[PDB]
């Protein structure tokens, strides 16, 4: 099980780092039913769910890519389910 | 005076994309006081809502990325206004 929050958190390496909220150019609020966001590659973006707020900014995607904000922010409520779609790095 | 700009309004909305219908849309996106912007695809079909009231919107095809306040697509949903929508470019050129 911590060997298992270790691999999420290597996979969730793959799309971006954790980032003080204070780095955030918008704040999202984790819904239920909100189905999915769209983020930029090397944006930074906080979660919020209630009094939890928890940041990340987006890694240079090769490609289109998506990804479970669960994987990303497993602690954040309401997380699991919600994909985020990465666009394209211009780079 | 108010209306003429009404009219100047949806022309500059036309630019961005086509009115659209709720059932059409892949997502409801809250519209809340303070929001600054969201990020849409081009031909994306987006729901956006204050309250009950829900409007949605199919972006057009976009040569480059680019930005428009919602309030100009749908003056009437409260809250709007002030809201930029960052529309991603088209995969069609
Ligand atoms: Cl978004
Ligand atoms: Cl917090
Ligand atoms: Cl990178
Ligand atoms: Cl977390
Ligand atoms: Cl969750
Ligand atoms: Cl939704
Ligand atoms: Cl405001
Ligand atoms: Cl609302
Ligand atoms: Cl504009
Ligand atoms: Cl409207
Ligand atoms: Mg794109």
């Amino acid at each position: 099980t911590a060997t298992a929050q270790a691999m999420a958190k290597r996979h969730a390496t793959l799309y971006g780092d954790p980032a003080g909220q204070s780095q955030a150019s918008r704040i999202i609020d984790v819904k239920p039913g909100m189905r999915y966001v769209n983020v930029d590659s090397g944006e930074t973006v906080a979660f919020r769910a209630g009094e939890k707020i928890v940041a990340w900014t987006f890694a240079q995607m090769v490609r289109d890519t998506s990804v479970d904000l669960g994987l990303l922010m497993p602690d954040l409520p309401g997380s699991a389910g919600v994909r985020v779609y990465i666009d394209r790095s211009d780079l």
